[PDB]
C-alpha cells in the first residue's frame, strides 16, 4: 500500500513505535508499582495484538531504509521464524491477560521483552 520506500519506512516505524507505547506501558504494573486492574489490561492487550500484527507487511521488497538491517530481506525465513515467535509469545501474553492472574501476567511479559530483543540484535541497526 506504499508508493515509495520512504512511506513503508515511516509506516512501520509508526506502527511499532505505538507498540513499544502500549507494551512498556505495562511496566510499573508488572513490577507492582501501579495497581493491577485485570480489565484495564485484558484491554490494552488486546490493543497491543492487533498492533503487533502490523509492522511485518511493511518490510516488503524494495523497502529498505530507516534502522531496518538488510538482512531482513538477504535472510527472510529467519526473520520471518523471528516476528513468528514474537507473535506467539503474544498470544500468550493475551492468554495471560485473560486469566487475570499477575504471576503468569509478568512471566508472559519477560517472554514478550525477550523476544523484542532478539529480534533486534539481529536485525536493527
Ligand atoms: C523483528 C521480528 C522485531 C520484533 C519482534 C520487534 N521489533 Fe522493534 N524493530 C524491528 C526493526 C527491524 C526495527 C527498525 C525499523 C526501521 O525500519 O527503522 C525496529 C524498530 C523498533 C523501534 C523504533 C521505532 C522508531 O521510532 O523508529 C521501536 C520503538 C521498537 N522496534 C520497539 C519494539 C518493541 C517494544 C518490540 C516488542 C514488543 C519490538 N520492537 C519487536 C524489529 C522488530
Amino acid at each position: 500500500q506504499f508508493a515509495k520506500p520512504e512511506d513503508a519506512v515511516k509506516y512501520r516505524q509508526s506502527a511499532l513505535t505505538l507498540m513499544a507505547s502500549h507494551f512498556g506501558r505495562m511496566t510499573p504494573v508488572v513490577k507492582g508499582q501501579a495497581p493491577y486492574d485485570a480489565a484495564q489490561i485484558k484491554a490494552n492487550v488486546e490493543v497491543l495484538k492487533t498492533l503487533t500484527a502490523l509492522p511485518w507487511a511493511a518490510f516488503g521488497p524494495g523497502t529498505e531504509g530507516g534502522d531496518a538491517r538488510p538482512e531482513i530481506w538477504s535472510d527472510a525465513a529467519s526473520f520471518k521464524q523471528k516476528q513468528q515467535a514474537f507473535q506467539d509469545n503474544i498470544v500468550k501474553l493475551s492468554a495471560a491477560a485473560d486469566a487475570g492472574d499477575l504471576d503468569k501476567l509478568r512471566a508472559a511479559f519477560g517472554d514478550v521483552g525477550a523476544s523484542c530483543k532478539a529480534c533486534h540484535d539481529a536485525y536493527r541497526k
